[PDB]
């Protein structure tokens, strides 16, 4: 039996993530399609368009046979992390192979380039302590010693973020010697990209996008907003945010995750006059911060994850939990057969086991439902822990819940 | 030129508070009214209706010379510790009088009690020691050692809330020393409660309440609803009471003032499975813990207020500072008399002054503001460091700002 991971955020999940998930089985010859999946709020920092349930239904029904939590603790983080703690999960499940999309459809550069890189660490942080000591700062001087090397005609630009996350994978990979081979591909009924999409969702059109949606992940979108009456937008959380900024010292605040020392005091001073969480972000803005890492922060806030918290969790080498969010008939098989061999716990329903990583992703799960009106959004919050794990028929369409 | 204190907040200000006003002056023959008002969160632990910026413009029209805010630090609080730092707050503003109403006219029976219980109150102590040891609660001895020297007709009703009130603000004018004479008239356009009024104005109909309204003050209501967009009511508030108890950890609510020890569980169980504000309060409801009590906890739980902080501050002894809202000319007059003899700032503008309890005030309102739907609430929110004192004049109709 067979499995090939896949490291994913189905947000919602479109025509490029179908052919990605049936392209996957296809030419990793594996017959099991495992994903660990970014839960409530994402790498890009920002909170899922829909809760960790439905978009795993939009994927059990595109061809992933297994789907699995990406904890928070993974999830929002600089991609260095991200990949290492999902290629891990994937991992411990043992995939054989693992496979993603990328502006470069050529994994020969991705290898290349990584033996290539600790072929030479040596030079690399010479020349950037040559650098530094002449005065250049961290990116600058990391940049020039990277661009010693690497510069030839290959591009594979590794400023495109595909080629960043699959890079890193396959850093991930090889660092940790792990038997999982690595497999990529090119990005192009039609296909449109994730976030044009969802900022066509935000321009109040759905089946707009119907021609780059397949048709289980609109059915399910739909079924979300109709429910608890949003799409959820990081500007959905924006009150939250004052609040939760009004509440908090400037020492409190600059044990946040993300937070740098002394930007405390610019956050807070900037949140009061910002009527908007764009207005927010343009005060905010220093070059030590990307935009991606502002909106990371942010959530960190929002959700009072604290330096400790997060440092003394990212420290270990492997990962602290399996979570089951959803499977197939063929993932079923899969998770049976491989049961018995995790070194972590296999959690299902959340009572079985309490961790702090755990708590965590609870912790995040109980600041998703927040933008959702009650009665809907008490009821939400039941979802983490009476919902029996989901379970979908592959053939001929059914779930046994 | 003579002061005449009055304890107030205003919930809003209607006819009544009209008659306690008029009669105050009239009655102790001061030229003066003073009131101190609880701003932004009342002594029963739920919001204002209206800014405290809104309600002092209704007050400095209907008779009130200057408007003192009354710090949090003393506002949310059983009757003892609010009357102890009203009134040392009137103390500070040298009041020759303090003017409160219960059901009776008559200044006496507050004084006869009074007396009563400051001289036994070594007698009550130590037959309360006697019926602990019997084992009664305590509480239950409270009971037992005041009937033996109250139960005699006086007959003071200590139930009747602004009685006890009346019966804090003598005991604190006593035990203080204070040059201060307390006055009182029995309670009674014949004028409806300021509740009725309020959920009045909360079922959309302001028009029901009026006759028992001073016209400025439904002048300044409805254009506090035109304004910001809405009445404030605590279930506004239900949400972020809900961010709060989900971005907290059972050792910090622990130190959250007024959550008892061990409560912080039943609390964290309650919130997660409550939809309202009326149900959480339902289920957290105790023998231990009175509905106001509760309010006020689950207020200090939004403000994020913890209790050794609140011990420093109730620990001073007099007010930390005069917060002005807004005076009249008259107002302005003795103020600007008695201003060279204040022992603790006078605060105008916020800039003026920096002590932990203010914080708290401002905090207060930075919470307070977050029903107001965006940009409306960062409009508001400018005002707490934006607005100097509010200032009327009599000679009608003059605000100078
Ligand atoms: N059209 C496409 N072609 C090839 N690969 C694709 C793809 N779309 C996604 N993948 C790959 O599918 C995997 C899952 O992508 P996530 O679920 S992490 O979202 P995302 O891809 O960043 O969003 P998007 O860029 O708006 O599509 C990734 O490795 C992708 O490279
Ligand atoms: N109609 C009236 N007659 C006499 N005194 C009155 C009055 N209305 C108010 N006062 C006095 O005005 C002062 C301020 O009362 P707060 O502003 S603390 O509200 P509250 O009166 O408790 O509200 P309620 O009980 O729901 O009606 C008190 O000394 C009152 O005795």
């Amino acid at each position: 039996m067979k499995a090939v991971g896949l490291v994913v955020e189905y947000n919602p999940f479109h025509n490029g993530h179908l052919y990605h998930a049936q392209t996957a089985k296809l030419q990793t010859g594996c017959d099991t399609a495992v994903a660990v999946m970014s839960g409530h709020f994402l790498q890009r920092g920002e909170p899922a368009v829909v809760s960790k349930w439905a978009r795993t239904k939009m994927a059990l029904q595109s061809g992933v046979d297994l789907v699995i939590e990406l904890p928070y603790l993974y999830a929002v983080q600089k991609a260095d992390i991200f990949a290492r703690g999902s290629v891990s999960i994937l991992n411990e499940l043992e995939c054989e192979a693992l496979f993603f999309g990328s502006e470069n459809g050529d994994i020969k550069p991705f290898l290349e380039t990584a033996q290539l890189i600790d072929e030479h660490k040596h030079i690399l942080n010479d020349r950037i302590k040559e650098e530094l000591k002449k005065g250049a700062s961290y990116p600058a001087a990391a940049a020039i010693a990277f661009s010693s090397i690497l510069h030839t005609e290959s591009a594979l630009d590794l400023s495109k973020p595909n080629n960043i996350l699959g890079y890193q994978y396959v850093t991930s990979i090889l660092t940790g010697g792990y038997p999982m081979k690595p497999y990529t591909t090119a990005r192009i009924n039609h296909i449109a990209s994730a976030t044009s999409i969802r900022k066509a969702m935000i321009g109040q059109n759905l089946e707009a996008c119907l021609r780059f949606l397949p048709a289980a992940s609109a059915r399910e979108l739909a079924a979300y907003r109709k429910s608890f009456g949003l799409w959820h937008t990081p500007e959905s959380y924006f009150s939250y945010l004052k609040y939760s900024l009004s509440t908090v010292t400037a020492r409190e605040l600059q044990q946040v995750y993300e937070v740098e020392e002394g930007l405390e005091h610019r956050i807070i001073r900037s949140i009061r006059k910002s009527s908007s969480y764009q207005e927010f972000m343009e005060l905010l803005k220093t070059k030590r911060y990307t935009w991606t890492r502002l909106q990371r922060m942010n959530t960190h806030i929002l959700t009072r994850t604290k330096k400790q918290d997060m440092q003394k969790l990212l420290d270990n080498d492997k990962a602290p939990y399996i979570r089951l969010l959803g499977m197939t008939k063929k993932g079923q098989a899969y998770l049976s057969e491989k049961k018995k061999a995790l070194s972590v716990p296999l959690v299902s329903k959340l009572s079985s086991f309490s961790h702090p990583a755990l708590d965590l992703d609870v912790k995040a799960s109980r600041i998703y439902s927040l933008p959702i009106e009650e009665p809907l959004r008490t009821e939400f919050d039941l979802q983490e822990y009476g919902h029996a794990p989901i379970r979908y028929d592959e053939d001929e369409q059914h779930f046994l819940n």
